[PDB]
């Protein structure tokens, strides 16, 4: 019943729109946010499509499902990803813009170079499957990085990168030191 914490940074590589059309924002700070659901759903679709080369246990067990029939609980809890303090300070001091509005309709985007702190929590529901689940999480990441988040994907927008990923057992004594994403 251990929990493993995956934390790191999501960096924007090309303008990010998650919804004339403003980007979604934290109510508390009015700063852009990447919702966990955005991340969850995109990683699920992508990893499903990957394996599909009728659901797959491996996708189900990490992400769960809201769909008919399913009872399987998600091992992987995905937080909202928040505008990093490092980003706020740097952009403030150097008069850098963290959003910009362009014509396609009028579209707000999070600027290249903005970074968000992210956090996944992994529940060890079945000790024998941790290694495989962690390979699959990694694969999901890589697929998201060779794809896109939110809108404007096909015109090259919404490219993000994961980096500085730290793995740590925050509940229980499960030995997670061998685990690595990248
Ligand atoms: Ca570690
Ligand atoms: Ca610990
Ligand atoms: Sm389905
Ligand atoms: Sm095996
Ligand atoms: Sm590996
Ligand atoms: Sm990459
Ligand atoms: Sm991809
Ligand atoms: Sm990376």
């Amino acid at each position: 019943y251990s929990k493993i914490k995956i934390s790191g940074t999501i960096e924007v590589v090309t303008g990010l729109h998650i919804g004339d059309s403003p980007v979604v924002r934290d109510l508390q700070t009015k700063l852009p946010i990447i919702p966990g659901s955005s991340i969850k759903g995109k990683m699920r679709n992508l990893l499903a499509k990957h394996f599909g080369l009728q659901d797959d246990e491996r996708v189900l067990r990490l992400f769960g499902s809201s769909e008919k029939g399913n009872i399987q609980r998600a091992r992987l809890q995905i937080s909202d990803a928040f505008f990093s303090e490092k980003t706020k300070e740097h952009f403030a001091q150097n008069d850098i813009a963290y959003t910009e509005t362009k014509f396609e309709r009028q579209i707000e985007r999070v600027t290249r170079g903005s970074e968000f702190d992210f956090v996944f929590i992994y529940n060890v529901d079945e000790e024998s499957q941790v290694e495989d689940d962690f390979e699959n999480i990694e694969k999901a990441i890589h697929l998201l990085e060779n794809d896109y988040l939110g809108g404007g994907g096909t015109r090259g927008n919404g490219r993000i990168q994961f980096k500085d990923t730290n793995i740590e057992t925050v509940v229980g004594e499960y030995d997670s030191t061998n685990l690595k994403i990248k």
